[PDB]
């Protein structure tokens, strides 16, 4: 039997970094969960256990903290520095994947050095280097939203396994997971993150939803229309079901007030909204959620 | 050998409830995770499988939703109504434990019916009824806070196993878990919750910490001194370590800027702060964290 | 306003320890998650930030690993050594709480030094020292069991909020969480753990269940009747509902075959089975599930 | 600005299914977590809220349970039945992705209808249909393994950020996540699953590891050489670090006995092992870990 090494990558995952900026009395906090993985010629490491090409995962971790000493303006720019370092510093390293989760902190009553975690969303960044190409995908996850009315679902086809009732008034609730790919690295990454977040919240709240597919489409369209530097945005939105409870056996009516919030199962509506004519299949999406 | 049924309680746990208030166009959301457990004469249920006294856990669940239809001003008042219902409605039920987690929602851009989850803290309430006595413990959990300076740890004894270096400047980070026992049910539960939350944050931020014990003591003291309706407050604070990274092997210094945020192990500092002369060990605390 | 420090304890939680025994070619693995907390005179630590009495949590951790170097026959005996060390080594330490989770490993094809995790149960031990008294509570958690028939629930009272249908055939599924208190430290801890585990599984499987209360009672009774060294056993059993799916809308019957395994809500049935005349409320149970 | 709908899929995720086989005294349990997603012409659903093509996610769920009523020989054959149903039954549905997690149960003391969960591994299956082409990827996850010796790491390059010491004796521990793509569906999926699991464990245990890359390569080679029906296998192996504790400050040596099992960070070593001449990149892998 003939065996060959295919797609592979390796490194150090979930390096927890906190960078305190204390040049003045008003401190700043940058809180990251960083993953560094390299791609290139690692044939002999796999087939013979030859580690001559294996930049140690411990070394990748050390590089994260050493680079953090210098500071970094944004999460994306920190990842860009790491990826350029590894691809330019090792002849057999031809690319890789560097990703981070950014955790937000609010000041406690605007104190200089006292903070509380904002857990209501997590920011993400994924950078993939392939030779001279650098591709950045920023994102938001864990942002839970809900409309208590202004959502309908009707006109769907019915087969012998269809029992779902049509409705013109229902709760629509989801966890916004969204990732958007930049077509350039020359981006004001923090300002675009704040803008995209506001656009997604606005389009979710203000669209009269006939389907979560339609809501998601309007969210993506609002992003693409406002940001030339973004080629496409992907969203994965669970439909977190709120079932109207039958109170009639207890002698009561339920005028869209009392709901059971189910855990599982849940709708899972996923879509890509792209600028007309842009690249259909960027390679970064192949590993954006993981290798396997 | 002789065997006997000891302490027992039973019911339905984690009933997820959403109550929408839509009498006007400005909707309100109340989002709870409710547990109902009964105590009393359940001997024959255990020793013989005689279910004559076993009010069904399904029935307790149904009662949660049916009662929710009427509305409720606060989480505590809803639990009080449930506990009164079960203890007065069944002769063999002498008490129980009713608990809820309250999840907070903010409006999206002040919209009437569009909301986003505030995940940065979870409110709790536990009500225990014993005969004619009832006790309420309110609480907060999941609130993560951090001081980037203004924390010291020195003067600790040094035994054969002590290697930690004294310091006058370190990060102090914790997850605030706090539960306080009311001495009366005549409380503005929402206003006291908001007050206690603010007091805990303020005392954490403003105390120059020589020990996490001291910070916690000042937090509890601020609560007790401001709220006559509270007899005691228990806190459990992990010390979520942020280790100063050694960058000297790389030719760099680390002036309290670059930190490794460790997962485990962690310090766990726990204390009770009480009003002088108040009850020493109320029974409600014995099962506040669970039965076993 | 007069404030006083009440019950308090502090230490290092979740110290992950792996002890390899390699005196011979056949290696052994002991895999523990250890928590060490001290009790005594810590007044000045809380009220003034005086750390003269504060044995550092880092020191407690170091003590765990240093003691592990000597080896230990069982988890309980390792906790006993730690607790005796801290209570005898510091005049102001009068007691404390030491706990561990033991994770089980199986050999891979009976190899000397290659193992795979047995994740189907986690063993627990909690030791509390109070002056000269040493109290040990051993336990099992995470053991999920299911009977596909041989379970009934009928004869329960019906109020206006009761809609549950009686049944003579249903699935009974639970997560066994069980903790038993020894009345002596002179115990063959591994052999009793193996016995108790077998007794609980046997009583679950072989009891024709008219109620989860009855099943739980029989499980505890088998333990108490077999083990003179155990005074009492507490169980907390979720009723993990498997709902019989209604397939009649699709033209099909469902003869107890197709089920929906719900996440929440769930029954939560909790009880104590004790040897007649034994102590009613040992203080260790007050903190067995946590401080607050 | 012109906007276009790109890649999209939708359906019902995490349908928890338990199928009891009880036509005779010896009951069998099949315990699945099933996800169904459709692909095809859903343009008007997104751009206009026209649901004429939207087979309801509730309907996909109902189909899971109705089909389960007939029984199914393996998880893969159940997914194949679902995918064939949806792609043939709706003209505008051109394909999709159906996935399942299978949870294993063991008998309690060989009882006919009493079981306990085997939590030590989770089986997975993913089926993708595109037009007339289909592909099945089976897998295993959550299987934790450990070698206490027989692992080395040396010969790696040393840059300015490298501090790791070479070693010839260390612990190697990982969580086996492995997914293999079949080149035909005419197979005994249960027998191949058991075979692959055994081969992976054996190759992990018996390879003298000079690198986790090498161990992973040998595990994949062992699978490819014995299974002509498999074209390729992907693995993602964390290096779950067990650090040799420094006991020298305590006057003790540590001859590879006492280890600290760290949570994060960890090595993450990922590779594909393919049969020579087989398809280099199969589209099923682009979404195998999620959409985004």
């Amino acid at each position: 039997t003939c065996v060959v090494l295919g797609q592979n990558q390796y490194g150090k995952a979930e390096v927890r970094l906190v960078k305190v900026t204390r040049n003045t009395a008003r401190h700043e906090i940058q809180d990251l969960n960083v993953t560094s993985q390299l791609r290139g010629d690692f044939e002999a490491a796999h087939t013979a256990g030859d580690n001559a090409h294996v930049v140690a995962t411990d070394t990748q971790k050390n590089t994260v903290y050493a680079f953090a000493r210098d500071g970094f303006a944004t999460t994306e720019e920190f990842l860009l520095r790491l990826g350029k370092h590894f691809t330019e510093g090792f002849d057999w390293v031809t690319g890789g994947r560097w990703a981070a989760q950014q955790f937000f902190w609010d000041r406690i009553n605007d104190h200089d050095h006292a903070f509380s975690r904002n857990k209501s969303e997590v920011r993400t960044a994924v950078l993939e280097i392939s030779g001279s190409e650098q591709a950045i995908v920023a994102g938001i996850e864990g942002l839970t939203v809900l409309k208590s009315t202004g959502s309908e679902f009707h006109g769907f086809p019915r087969d012998k396994y269809t029992t779902l009732q049509e409705t013109t008034d229902r709760i629509l609730a989801t966890d916004v997971s969204a990732r958007w790919r930049y077509n350039t690295v020359e981006v004001d990454f923090d300002a675009v993150y704040a803008s995209v977040r506001g656009l997604l919240l606005k389009a979710f709240a203000e669209t009269h939803s006939l389907a979560l597919q339609q809501t998601m489409y309007e969210m993506g369209r609002a992003v693409i229309e406002t940001h030339p530097e973004i080629d496409e945005i992907k969203m994965s939105l669970p439909n977190k079901h709120h079932f109207l409870v039958d109170l009639q056996p207890f002698g009561q009516d339920n005028p869209n007030e009392v709901f059971y919030a189910a855990d599982r199962p849940y709708g899972l509506i996923e879509a890509t909204i792209q600028r007309c004519g842009s690249r259909a299949d960027h390679p970064i999406w192949s590993n954006i959620a993981g290798f396997c």
